[PDB]
Order: structure tokens, then C-alpha cells, then sequence
């Protein structure tokens, strides 16, 4: 018997692979219609590959294999779709919303930032001799800009879409069900397994389920449900809530773009993009902001952030529009910023967690790979080193990870955008420096967290920051 | 009897037709949904003298509203008392606050905000109401941008606010309490014959001597069917309003009502008190011809921008509960329909645009009197719901009004722009508001709100108007 | 004279013209068209200034930069063609002045456009 825990996309898409590839075996998979804290349902969602590239990322090993994975992710998506609408009519809706992506520059953001970014997506397509070229901003249609706010280089990129998420879980419970899959709708409570093999899965009904074979994928709870088994809780490292707030928006007529719209990734790993929707609606995304506790709901702050933006850089007819939805998920946010993909030291318990910006669009790879090794495979070459037991990963210097953390603190000002004479702006970077080294220095001689969860941190209580030393030093201690 | 309607002015004049007539048959019609509803959108604030406008107070019509509201403020502290009777301490209170701040800032025009809060600290000195002029430091809770924060502040005793939700889940059990029936479908049609008084949803029909409509902004809609009342019943448009349910960063509220004076095109800016570490800030307004169920993103960013720059920066990091969209009832002349039609038994309760809720007490004890024989509330007869458009204010007067409302829209926002730029906006929208007024009649001006919206309507919706209003001319002259 | 932005950058040139029109030359080609003494040129229609000025006058917003409600700009585009295409049909029937002069003339006094249709009207009466 094999038990998925989670009935997110990593959870549903591992599902059907087991359900498909072992008609033998009995897969049952966990998780309520609820989909409470979900990062599935409040994604647009963008097939990220080259749209998610960064200088940052591209500087560190760590990052030049996780962009590898997106790569290969992208040649899947053809088939994985073909394969999921096999399983439906015409009247289920098209998973596919978009083939294309364009990447607007515009100045409504940290030079810093935006203009690397664009430069660094630019050399990441020409390496990988993904197809795109650079277009006129008067040949992108649809768009109707502030033109202060305007673009004023654009970058089409071919073969990068995106999916409705909505109809893509939908296809993937009737994928599932269609392949021999049990739906349970409960939430598993506890793991149990003794002498290092797994048992099952106590249930929040008080039921106990038995099975051979444990996948979590139960986003960014994964961590905190497995750390409850003996010595876990400092080997395998804690995901915290990367908490996203997007909307959908009945446009003033009907209209949409034909492509997806994005700007690079901006302030901590925030960014503005637009993914058409059938029916008059679109997506508009998508903020982000790592919290140490779990939170089911938008602040103002985010909902205005991400409206600003949407109305002045991609669309003024957005302004006159109907709100149909503020949607608000959990994007499971690693505390070394790196997936949770594979075996344990337990046999027969996996986990697929961890993912980020990106879990969605390397769903059908990160299954298949999970699958492979359930088999007795190696699965996919590059997703050895993101193995769910580990001392948490260093890819960055302290050094590069406070020059960053400044540069994106400065990024949250231009991409406001904000007015203030123009002393301030350097005033703000050298005193910004101080207290994030002193921060740094303080939380562990040897891990430093990356930006977007520095950032959380330093804005944290002394208590949460203290618990955070504690944990460090917990896990040095379990590993070196 | 038959009640059309299930807001606040519906379920006031049920609750009060059931408790003073126990020998008839009172059925109220309406779904949960309250679709379009302008009482569940609403904080609600028991706005008096925080509604006075120098505007309001220069024209007759105007004097006797203002008067109206203060009298029905006398009614509320009895009727609560009369309406939480019949429930239990879990059933939570009807009240929210007592008392109401009026703070003044500069993130609006002059011409509104600091004449609006000389009017009202004038209206507050005649009619020898409790209040006093404070310290902006003495204002608790408060937390503004210190370049949107108030140099002034009015402290208004006895001027509260109500939870609109517990209000109306307060009146629907002291409706049933007093012998109501809840039928929860619409009307589609009144039926009438030889002048003497309803067809449902369902494809029903239900029989009755008194029909009497308070279905807001669809309440004209459904008696102009009826023979000549097309023009004889002052159109009511959508008065779109848009509200938020805020959780506050640590469960904190203010004391007292926190609002500006009335503000562009009857906009405004409130914080209302709410129990359970929740508020409630409002509120947008925009008359639209076609009734509109959603918030537009520029409404949701305006409301969220005023109330974290105005009210409290902390706003900004706290969690959205809920965006509220409700259609206030806006009468084309700017007034209520408020009693009795030239058909027997039809009576109509509607137009109350930003304060049926206040009234509500009043307005139902008015129509239940006049419905038992009686005179009811004396100013109330200007307000006919039968009668030609009334003409409160010169064609002239409301020119210099959209103009000043217009320009209001960018200090409010605030915009930044050279300073050559107002100058030229000023002397550019005085010609096409001027063409537009004297195209759409020789007689009537539609008031300044409903004036910006036909400006920007399509010229079809346009030459409609003009038909109505030569239509109700020949009706009446 | 009358050489607007670049004068300066066409000196030599213009220098050069000049003094061979004086020795009974021909000089530069093109610059016979620019005769000081002619009817007032026509270079564009009343249509093409009509755009370009509300066009350059909305760029003052813009180039500010301002920041302002989104309806806005909007609302002054569509506001702003009557009264311009008003000025225009008021000071002459056949010449219209080029933007940079139009804007200049739309926020002169009353005595200073009567003045110039005035002017307008006398240039035709003198070429016509
Ligand atoms: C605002 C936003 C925008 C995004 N945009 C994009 C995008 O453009 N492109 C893209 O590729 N991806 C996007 N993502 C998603 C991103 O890729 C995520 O990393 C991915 O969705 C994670 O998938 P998951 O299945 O691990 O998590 P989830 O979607 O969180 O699924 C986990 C599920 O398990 C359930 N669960 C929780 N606890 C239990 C339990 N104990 N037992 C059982 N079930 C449980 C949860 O309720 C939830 O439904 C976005 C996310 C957000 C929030
Ligand atoms: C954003 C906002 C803020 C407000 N703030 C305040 C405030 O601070 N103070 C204040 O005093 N008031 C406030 N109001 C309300 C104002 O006073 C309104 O004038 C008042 O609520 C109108 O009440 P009503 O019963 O006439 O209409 P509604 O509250 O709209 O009730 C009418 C009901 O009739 C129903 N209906 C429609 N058609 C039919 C049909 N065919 N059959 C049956 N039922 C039907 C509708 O669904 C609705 O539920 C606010 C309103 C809004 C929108
Ligand atoms: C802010 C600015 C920036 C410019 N930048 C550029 C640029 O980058 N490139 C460029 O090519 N050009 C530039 N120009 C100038 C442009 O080219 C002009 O067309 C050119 O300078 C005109 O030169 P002029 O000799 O005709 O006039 P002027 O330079 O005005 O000289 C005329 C002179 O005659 C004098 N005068 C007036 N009346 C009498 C009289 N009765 N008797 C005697 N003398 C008299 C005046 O006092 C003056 O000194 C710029 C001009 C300005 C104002
Ligand atoms: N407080 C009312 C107000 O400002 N009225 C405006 C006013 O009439 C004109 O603009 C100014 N500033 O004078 C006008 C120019 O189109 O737009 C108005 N506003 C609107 N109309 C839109 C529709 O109802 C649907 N969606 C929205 O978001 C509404 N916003
Ligand atoms: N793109 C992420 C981001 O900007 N992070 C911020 C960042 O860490 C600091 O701000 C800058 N500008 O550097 C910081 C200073 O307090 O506030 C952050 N913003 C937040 N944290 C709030 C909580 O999650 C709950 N409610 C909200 O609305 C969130 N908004």
C-alpha cells in the first residue's frame, strides 16, 4: 500500500505516476477540499523556467542545478497535459491558458535587480538555445501601460505558458481516479514507523491507515509532520510559509492577452505577472513574504502592492475592472532555499516539499524522479544534492546573502515606486548594512539564511530569533 | 400585508407593522444572498451631524433632512433596547460606539472638507448638540502618516455607529418574535386593478390589501410597470458603495467612530468599531446606471490608501477579511421616496442614498402611521414618493458643484502634477458640463453625483435620460 | 533669424548662404524655400496640430513626472481637443499656428488673440 500525504499539485501528479506505473499496488492520498494555507490554487500559474532566472541564482552551483531542473521540467509539460486531458471531454476546460511568455523591463524597480535579471534571462535562453527574441514593446499586444510605468525592452519567450491551476487539479484527481487511486478526505496527523521502517498514517478522524510506502508532500506542513520521528527534527530541514496573495479580475471587456505577461523576480522573490484565464477573467500575481507562522490571509498592504502594480506597468483598463478574488496560498519556503526532494532514512518514507516559486512547474519531473526511486531507480542526475535529509546547505557566502539582502531591502522602495529626496536612498544602504552583518553573526558562525527569510527574521520578536539560534546550533551540533 | 424588500428599511417597517397590528398577516419577501444590498455593505454609522455638507445645508430640501436625521438619532437607544429584547447576550450587540471623532486633513479639497467642517461644527452649535473641539493628540488609537494626518478634530457625543449584520439578524428574529412570516423569494411583479393593490420568482402569487416596496435601488423599477407611475416615481439608480473588513495587527479598535466629512461625489473616509479584534472601513460611491455587484480595483486601492495614510498605518499590515459591495438607493433628485402612491394600499420606502439605516426607525414609524390613518412624521411629506423631480438646487449652483467634486477627486487621491495643470482642468470641465446639463433638459439637473455618471455614460444611455426627463416634464407641467 | 533650436549648430552654413546671395551666387539648395519675405508656409494641416498639440500637451504631464488617478489623463485628453480646435477655427480660416505657438496663444489674453486673428487676416489680405 502506498500512502500520499497532500492533494496539492506534487501530491496528485506523484499520485497518478504511482497509480499509473504500479496498477499492482494500492495508492491512497490524503488531504480535504479545503486546501487550506494551498499554494496550487492561489497560482496562476506560470510554467517558470527563464522567467524565474536571476543573477543571484545563477551565481551559485546550487542555483545553476535547480534552473537545469526547470529546464528539463518544461520538456515534459507537452505530454503530462495530453496525458491528463486523455482522461476528460472538451467540457473539462483546457489545462493550457498560454504557450508564450513575455518579459517586460521597466523602471519601476531596483536597477540592481531588474536590469541583472534581464540581462541574466537574456543569457540563460541563448545557453540553453531555448527559442525567443527580443521584440519591439509597440509589437507586444494587449498592454496598456501608465507611460510612466511603461516597458520599454520586452522579451518573448516561446514555449513558456501556463496552465490554470483550477482545471489542472481538477485533471489530476480524474487522472488519478481514472488510474486506480483512492481519495481519503482526511489530513494525516502522524507518521508511524518503528525499527526505521514506516508503518501508515494516523488520520485527524482518530483512524489509522497501514502501508509499505509514505510520500509527504503536504506542502509547507511536510517538514513539521515528518520532524516528529526520532532524531528528524534537526535532519531534516524546516520549510516556513512563503505566503502569496494574487487575484482574479473580470476585465472591463472581456479581453485578455494571448501570452503570459511577467517581469523578472523582484524583492523577495515578489514579482508582477498577468496569466490569462478563459471567460473574461485574468490572473494577476503575485506577492510573497516568508512568516515564521502560518497566515489565510492577505494583508492591505499586499492586496494594494499588487493592484499599484498590475494597473500602471501591465494594463489601465485593470483599474475600471471587477474583483472577482483575492487569493492567498503558502509557497513551502526551506529555511536553506532549496527543495526537499527524495528518500529518508526511514525506509519506505519519501517527501516532495520545498518548492517554492516553482514546486507546480516541476511537478511531473519531481514525480517521476520520486517514482524511480521508489522503484529501485536513480531518477532524475541533478536532484541528488536537494536529498530531504541533510545539514542545511551554505550556496551563498554571508557576504553575497547581506549584499543581497540590502539590495532587495532598496528594492522594495523603488518598486513602490517611491518619491523621497535623493540623499535618503544612500543614506538607507550603508545603514542597512550594520544591523543585518550584527543579525548574521548573532543567529550561527556557520549557516547564514537566505534574503527573503533574513528579512523575516530581522523584523521577527527577540523570542522567534532566539528559538532560530537554538535551532542552528541544534543542527550543527547533529552534523558536524 | 406584504413587505418587498429584506434591508434594513424592510425589516424596520415588518418589525414595527407585526408589533403594532397583531390582528393582520405581515409577509416579507427577499433572499439571504441580499443581492446588491446596501445594509449589509454598511458599518454602520449613526450619521447625523457627521453627514452635514455646507453644501446640504444651503438649500431648503437639505435643512429638513439634516433635521430629520437628528430626530431619528433620538429613536435608536429605545429601538435597540426593543430589538435586542428578544435575543440573548450571545447573540452579540447592536451597538458598536457611542460617540464619533470628525478629523480634518489636507488629502482632499478646501472647498469640500473645510467647508464641510465649518458646516458642521456650525449644525452641532444650533441645535445645541454635545460636543467639543480637541486636540488631534487627545484622539486615541490613531496612527496616520504624519503628511495625511488631521491639525483638526470634533468629538460628537451620542453620535454612534451600529454592526449592520447583528442589526439585521436582530430585526429578522423580532420580526418573526412579533407574528412575521419570511418568505425568501422576489418579487417579479405588483399587481394592481381598479387603482387598488404580488407575482414572485417562484411563479407564485401572493394576495394582499397593503403592498408595501423598500427593495432599494430596484424599488422604482418594480412600481413603474404600473399604469402612468413611469413618470410619476422619481427613477432610483446603484449608489455603489465599497467596505472592508479589516482584522486588526493585534485585535485593537478605536473608541468612537473615526470619519472626514462627506467628500467627492458623496465619498467619504470611516473607521466603525466592530467586537472580536475586527473594523470596518469605508466608504466608496459611484452612481451607475446598470446596477454592479463588484468592487473595481482603483474603489479596493482608494479605500485601503485613505484608511492606512488617514486613519492608521498599522491597517496596512493587518489582514483583509472581506471586501463588502452594496448599492445605495440614489434617487435622480437627490431625495427620498418615502409614503403613500395615487394606488390604494401601495406605500414606498426608498432613496435614502447614504442614511435609510440612520432613519430606519423613523422612516418605518412615518409609514406605519400614515398606513393606520394618521399624519406620521410632520417633514416627511415633501419626500411623496409620487411627484415631479424636485429642483433643490439651481442649474448653476450644481455646475460649480461637479466642477469642485471633479477637481475633489485628484486632492483626495492626492495626486502630485505641476501646479499650471488644476488651473487648466478647472476652466476645461466648466464647457462640457455646462453642454451636458443644458442637453438633458430645459427643467430638470440631475445633481452632481448622478451628473459625472451620465457625463461618462454612452451616448444611448444618454439620449434615454432626455426622453425621461422631457417624458416626466409633460407628466407634470 | 527665426532659426528656433539650432541656429547655432547651422551657422556656418547659414553664413555661408548669405554672403553668396550677396555676391550674386546661388548658395545652399534647399534654403530658398525659407525666403524671409513670403506668405506664411502651411506645413501641416489643422488636423496634424490639433493631435500634436493635445498630444505635447498631455507630455507635460507626463515628463513631470505626475502621479494622478489612472481615469484621469483620460478625461484631460478628451477635454482638452474642443477648446483647441475652437482656438483654431476662431484665428484664421487658412493659416494655423504650429503647436509650440498655439499652446502660447491659448493662454494669452483675450486683446492678444484678437490681435493675432487680426494679423492672420492681413497676411491673407496682402498674399491672397
Ligand atoms: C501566490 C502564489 C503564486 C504561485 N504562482 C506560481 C506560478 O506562477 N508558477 C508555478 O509554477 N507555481 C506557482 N506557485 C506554486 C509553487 O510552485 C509552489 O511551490 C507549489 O504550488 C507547491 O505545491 P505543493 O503541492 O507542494 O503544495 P500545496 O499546493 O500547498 O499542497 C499541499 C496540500 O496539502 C494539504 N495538507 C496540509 N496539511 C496536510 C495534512 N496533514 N494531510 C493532508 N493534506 C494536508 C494542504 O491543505 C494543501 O492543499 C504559486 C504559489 C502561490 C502561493
Ligand atoms: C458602502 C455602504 C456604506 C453605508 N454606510 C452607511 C452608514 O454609515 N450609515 C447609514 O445610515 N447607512 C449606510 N449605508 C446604507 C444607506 O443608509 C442605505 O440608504 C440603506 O441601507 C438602504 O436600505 P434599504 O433597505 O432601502 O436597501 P437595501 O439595504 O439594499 O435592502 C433592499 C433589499 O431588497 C432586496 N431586493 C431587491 N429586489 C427584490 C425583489 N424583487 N424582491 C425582494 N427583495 C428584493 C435586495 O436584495 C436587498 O437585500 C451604507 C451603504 C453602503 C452600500
Ligand atoms: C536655452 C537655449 C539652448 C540652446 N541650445 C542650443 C543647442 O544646443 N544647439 C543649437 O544649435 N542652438 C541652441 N540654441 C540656440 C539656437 O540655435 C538659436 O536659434 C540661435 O542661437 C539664434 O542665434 P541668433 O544669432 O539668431 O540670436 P541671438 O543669439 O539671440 O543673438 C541676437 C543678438 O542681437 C541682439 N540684438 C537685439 N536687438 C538688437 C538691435 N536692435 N541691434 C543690435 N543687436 C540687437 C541681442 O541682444 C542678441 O545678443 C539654444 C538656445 C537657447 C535659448
Ligand atoms: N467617487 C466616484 C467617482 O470618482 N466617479 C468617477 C467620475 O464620474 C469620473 O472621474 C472623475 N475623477 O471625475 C469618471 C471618469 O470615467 O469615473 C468615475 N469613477 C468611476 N467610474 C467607474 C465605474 O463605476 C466602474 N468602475 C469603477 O471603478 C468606477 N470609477
Ligand atoms: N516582499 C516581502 C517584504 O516586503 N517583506 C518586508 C520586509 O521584510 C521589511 O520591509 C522592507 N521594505 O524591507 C519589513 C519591515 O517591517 O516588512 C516586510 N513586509 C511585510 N511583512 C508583513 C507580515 O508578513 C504580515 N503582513 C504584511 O503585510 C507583511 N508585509
Amino acid at each position: 500500500d502506498v500512502i500520499v500525504v497532500g492533494n496539492g499539485v506534487l501530491g496528485l501528479s506523484v499520485g497518478v505516476e504511482i497509480a499509473r506505473t504500479r496498477p499492482d499496488v494500492r495508492v491512497t492520498l490524503l488531504g480535504k477540499p479545503a486546501r487550506q494555507y494551498g499554494a496550487t490554487p492561489a497560482a496562476g500559474a506560470m510554467l517558470g523556467a527563464f522567467g524565474e532566472v536571476t543573477a543571484h541564482a545563477l551565481a551559485s552551483e546550487h542555483g545553476r542545478k535547480k534552473h537545469a531542473l526547470a529546464v528539463q521540467a518544461q520538456r515534459l509539460w507537452p505530454e503530462w497535459i495530453e496525458s491528463l486531458e486523455a482522461t476528460g471531454t472538451a467540457a473539462d476546460g483546457r489545462i493550457k491558458t498560454a504557450d508564450d511568455t513575455v518579459v517586460l523591463l521597466n523602471t519601476v524597480g531596483h536597477s540592481a535587480l531588474d536590469d541583472a535579471n534581464f540581462a541574466a534571462v537574456l543569457t540563460a535562453l541563448k545557453e540553453a538555445n531555448a527559442p525567443h527574441e527580443e521584440i519591439a514593446v509597440e509589437s507586444v499586444d494587449w498592454i496598456d501601460p501608465d507611460p510612466n510605468s511603461r516597458p520599454l525592452r520586452a522579451l518573448h519567450i516561446e514555449g513558456e505558458g501556463s496552465v490554470d491551476s483550477g482545471i489542472l487539479l481538477a485533471a489530476l484527481e480524474r487522472s488519478f481516479l481514472q488510474a486506480g487511486g483512492r481519495l481519503h478526505p482526511v489530513d494525516a496527523t502522524e507518521i508511524r514507523a518503528s525499527h526505521g521502517r514506516v508503518e501508515g498514517v494516523v488520520t485527524d478522524d482518530g483512524d489509522f491507515l497501514p502501508a509499505g510506502h509514505v510520500v509527504v508532500a503536504a506542502g509547507a506542513r511536510s517538514q513539521r509532520l515528518v520532524a516528529a520521528l526520532p532524531g528528524l527534527a534537526h535532519r531534516i530541514p524546516r520549510i516556513y510559509d512563503g505566503v502569496g496573495v494574487s487575484a482574479l479580475v473580470d476585465t472591463w471587456d472581456g479581453s485578455g492577452p494571448a501570452t503570459v505577461l511577467r517581469t523578472s523576480n523582484r524583492a523577495f522573490a515578489c514579482g508582477l505577472h498577468l496569466v490569462p484565464r478563459a471567460g473574461g477573467s485574468v490572473y494577476i500575481g503575485a506577492t510573497n513574504a516568508v512568516c515564521l507562522e502560518p497566515r489565510g490571509a492577505a494583508s492591505i498592504a499586499e492586496t494594494v502592492f499588487l493592484f499599484n502594480c498590475a494597473t500602471h506597468q501591465l494594463h489601465r483598463g485593470l483599474n475600471g475592472s471587477e474583483l472577482r478574488k483575492v487569493q492567498v496560498g503558502s509557497r513551502p519556503a526551506p529555511i536553506d532555499g532549496f527543495p526537499l526532494i527524495g528518500g529518508t532514512s526511514v525506509e519506505g518514507l519519501w517527501m516532495l516539499s520545498g518548492t517554492y516559486r516553482d514546486g507546480l512547474h516541476m511537478s511531473p519531473l519531481l514525480a517521476r524522479h520520486v517514482v524511480s526511486l521508489m522503484d529501485g531507480g536513480t531518477g532524475v542526475d541533478g536532484l541528488r544534492e536537494f536529498r530531504p535529509e541533510r545539514d542545511l546547505i551554505s550556496a551563498w557566502s554571508r557576504e553575497e546573502i547581506l549584499d543581497d539582502v540590502v539590495r532587495h531591502t532598496m528594492a522594495t522602495g523603488y518598486e513602490f515606486p517611491w518619491r523621497l529626496p535623493l540623499e535618503w536612498p544612500h543614506m538607507m544602504e550603508t545603514f542597512l548594512q550594520g544591523p543585518f552583518a550584527e543579525l548574521a553573526d548573532r543567529l550561527s558562525d556557520t549557516y547564514t539564511p537566505p534574503a527573503d527569510l533574513m528579512t523575516a527574521i530581522m523584523f521577527s520578536e527577540r523570542e522567534q530569533q532566539d528559538e532560530l539560534i537554538a535551532y542552528y546550533a541544534d543542527v550543527h551540533r547533529e552534523w558536524h
